[PDB]
DNA sequence: ATAACTCTATATAATGTATGCTATATAGAGTTAT
DNA sequence: ATAACTCTATATAGCATACATTATATAGAGTTAT
DNA sequence: ATAACTCTATATAATGTATGCTATATAGAGTTAT
DNA sequence: ATAACTCTATATAGCATACATTATATAGAGTTAT
């Protein structure tokens, strides 16, 4: 009823933890937005009315947001409802159709979802060629990060979760990094990302100069202050937002300061080395089956996307 | 209800830009046929009754229609009812059954999916020969075309839609063309196809002869009248009707009038150039992904269907039996 | 009700054709059996009672039939019911559990589903080495069949459905056989099984001596009478039961007449060359992905089964 | 109802041979624990209430139990209710939720699946050395064992269950053993594993010393008492308890008493021989399928989990970074 | 003062897609025969 | 008149957006040991 | 007489696992300007 | 007495049978052109 609904919602909040803190962050961000819009037009924000949700989506469209943004607003609203034991706004032709229409109209006007600026072996080689020589702590760290990012393809959050006790050895002396939870998998088995001899060195230097190994329950990566003194912690990771500045900083280092356009992907970012490595692998002739393991994907499309725009023909009509 | 339904058809019309022009055309076409048959056979067309749709699908098969076409028919009907809030005819055991049956019955009668007749290099050379040395404007134009289609495996629309603010001039006596063979948001924005001494050149003549490059906002391909005079347009493109024309027209020149009974793909169609493009590209074995380059393919049964009759694709068993 | 039930059944019978004639054959064979058992014990055969179906299954078990036999009886009964709009006997713990128990008890006593005696390149080579020389029509045919069976892996029914107009050429002059419906697929696209140069020859000789090509709508394979005169037909195929005797005959030819045991798979049979070729491919080092296309499978288990019982270890403890 | 349910538990008992002894043991074990907790915390154990099972699973996690063990618990409870006609606790949003949460919470605390400590060749040689030259019956017996397990990657049961009407003598100063590592109907009936100069021989001594071959219906492995006298049996096999014994016992001899806190896999277990078998077989890189030969594996995450820390399996990225 | 973060909120890209029956590990308690 | 189209309609071949969440992108405001 | 099937019934092995929106093909009818 | 087990119970790792049909296996009875 309304009792049942307050119970499904409240059962949700109880095991809040069954979902990513980001799901919550986005659930509440979308609700603010919606509730905001509803207040202005004197509309009931919950349960939501298809016709009202439809005006909202068009309003987002008109605000010039990305089809993916709009779909996120719709998905959170749909989650709120479904998880409530109620009908999903998408369950109404007003909402189903306006979404298709918005997408269709936006792409039939251009719009394509972006993907981070690639970070390939060449970029790694040059950056390393340049920082290798630094005795600074921040650099030793940053170079090890970029090394692990490109070598393993792990995502910011996976990397920031690596604690000292997750590192091992192959025999040949290559560092093995064991991975627990990922965006695609939360299991006890898990993975073991192995590092090349070169990258191992890089990582070994960081461990040394930093003293993180001091507590095996310490996170591999930590802050390093203006004074160059690291700041190990077994309780607080280096912030996702920091692991990403490393990418932007490094890029600033080589290519200088970025546009004033305000666009996205003017410099490398957290996904830069995933895109870049995936690719490098294709060129090398790595097997899709293999390119996919590298990235931990269980499917073929992202992988496909990261590869796109040879000349077999011209080379065929000049006999 | 009649009100739940009325609100539902109003939603459909309000957000009609939620489907392609084409989809709507097919929906309209199917309803017109279902409706005519329902009149003829004294039944109600909306809402659709399972037994009736079953009667119609058998009527369609008896009409000697393809399994894929009987699908589109149920398909659109299923959509109409879904988008109006009524039951889908497919959600009925009678319809689910008969469709099943019909498909088995038909494949067992020789139902043959068709695909385009390859316009491969042998064909490009031969035709290149006949029209190579001709002065006729429309003859020069049609050469370029068969060049941009074979050399580029580009889709019709993307050659029609083409402008000459999309045409560069790369690597030394060679052109290059910026395009867009996508419409997927999470896809590509466009690309850049190149041209050999084969194409590129041919396209030059069409540049001299057609006078095209005067308002470079100008589509590279235009219409050539009976006088052999060409009419540019930064506002109109050659219908996809015409470009399929150049393919059949050109097949006739070499092979004559039509041929065997009203078949489907008796001559070259808008797709022939890509078909033959790949086979030639496969015959010298180039690599599938490089093959999917010229194309834009992301599936395979589409490239592999085009690849099948070749000796290169015979399979492991032949390879084993022969040492 | 009972009306609804007579309507679902009768709707079934109408589009009888949506299922294999074998499904029907087996539906009715299982029903005879059941109805038979029910009459003896004075039981209502329909709707079936879980407790009654349970006694039936044990009775089959006691009759010494194979777990697969018993499961077939259960599946047909389940189909009858489900398709009737009624509960499936398997929907009752009495039936669900007795089935597990029967399987469990039968396998915990031995029982393993068989697979036909293999027919590999060696067997093909020897048989061909021997028949090659025959100017008889039956042999020319039979050798072409065995050739196509091993080359294509097609199943009896697929082979018996090949009409003359389904054969083509690669360019290199290899025969291409286009396949419509299979046990695993009923589509208009379909397949094109290609033949080796050697097998093509074999097939070409049969076509010649037989005059099947006389009507392109003729079935590639037909009877050949004691007098050696073939008997082409565009309406009647060579019987599945005949296409299989070819396998048993050929085996009788080389190894003589079979046991008196009454077992199954004493000689080659319709599936002999599928099993055999799959294997030959493994040995050659063919890629599973490829071994699977050969057989038209969309999965990996049958394929796996056809390969089983090297010595990497002994070869590892003799350093 | 209480009658629908009574009929349902009667069905369970009547066809109890529909599950393994083991499954029943686990079911019984789980209910005993769920029942005790329900008493303690004043709740009803049958039928299970969602909130209560939710309370119990949190109790189990707080018990510092593994995610895989909390699963078995819900799992058996889910089965009980399914086989009695009641709702499954998993079919509840509360239970579906908390289980989800617990798994994320635990993996994020370092939940580490465990696997066996490899008993590889270095270990077989070293131990071979220590016990090589010993006269002790039980010492000779334990050598053979570690031989049949490493050389054959055979399961415990299949070495216990083994007879000596299953043991041949192939290729010249080598033995061969017929077995059965399947139980799948649509699977294998059995196989034949061979032995090197390593094993085979060792097994000989156990043949001389143990006096085994007197009633060849005789299991190859028997018990060796404090007097060092061996007791054959064509009727009893060495418990799987004992064979895991020889593994730990033998790890202690080399490495001493137990070690670090009550962990799980601190010493060698019944699985160690297969683990190390594969790694050694992978280290000289043999081929996965040939690897799955010695084993019987049909999955991989089981072989590959055993393969992971090796340099051979490092992956494409390392291979690229290093030229 | 400030470098180097943290946090936090809106914006937008990226991805799998699921169990349940049966074995083993293991520490203890129970049993034989030495 | 017709070549040379464009529009149409019905026929069929060739693709690719809708779930449910979980994650990253980025600018800007707040925090802390130097 | 009979070889070589067909048929038919019981027995038992073998296998995928699914659409719906959007483009093209095509023959005709309609339109311009030559 | 204890070595050497076997039994147990609770803990966890490693697998693999339940749908819905569609097909082949095989002996034996009936069919037909020679």
């Amino acid at each position: 009823t309304s009792d049942e609904v307050r119970k499904n919602l409240m059962d949700m909040f109880r095991d809040r933890q069954a979902f990513s803190e980001h799901t919550w962050k986005m659930l509440l961000s979308v609700c603010r937005s919606w509730a905001a819009w509803c207040k202005l037009n004197n509309r009931k924000w919950f349960p939501a009315e298809p016709e009202d949700v439809r005006d909202y989506l068009l309003y987002l469209q008109a605000r010039g947001l990305a089809v993916k943004t709009i779909q996120q607003h719709l998905g959170q609203l749909n989650m709120l409802h479904r998880r409530s034991g109620l009908p999903r706004p998408s369950d109404s032709n007003a909402v189903s159709l306006v979404m298709r229409r918005i997408r269709k109209e936006n792409v039939d006007a251009g719009e394509r979802a972006k993907q981070a600026l690639a970070f390939e072996r060449t970029d790694f080689d040059q950056v390393r060629s340049l920082m290798e020589n630094s005795d600074r702590c921040q650099d030793i760290r940053n170079l090890a990060f970029l090394g692990i990012a490109y070598n393993t393809l792990l995502r910011l959050a996976e990397i920031a979760r690596i604690r000292v006790k997750d590192i091992s050895r192959t025999d040949g002396g290559r560092m093995l990094i064991h991975i627990g939870r990922t965006k695609t998998l939360v299991s006890t088995a898990g993975v073991e990302k192995a590092l090349s001899l070169g990258v191992t060195k890089l990582v070994e230097r960081w461990i040394s100069v930093s003293g993180v190994a001091d507590d095996p329950n310490n996170y591999l990566f930590c802050r390093v202050r203006k004074n160059g003194v690291a700041a190990p912690s077994a309780t607080s990771q280096l912030s996702n937002s920091a692991l990403g500045g490393i990418f932007g900083a490094t890029h600033r280092l080589i290519y200088g300061a970025k546009d004033d356009s305000g666009q996205r992907y003017l410099a490398w970012s957290g996904h830069s080395a995933r895109v870049g490595a995936a690719r490098d692998m294709a060129r090398a002739g790595v097997s899709i089956p293999e390119i996919m393991q590298a990235g931990g994907w269980t499917n073929v499309n992202i992988v496909m996307n990261y590869i796109r725009n040879t000349g077999a023909m011209v080379r065929l009509l000049e006999d």
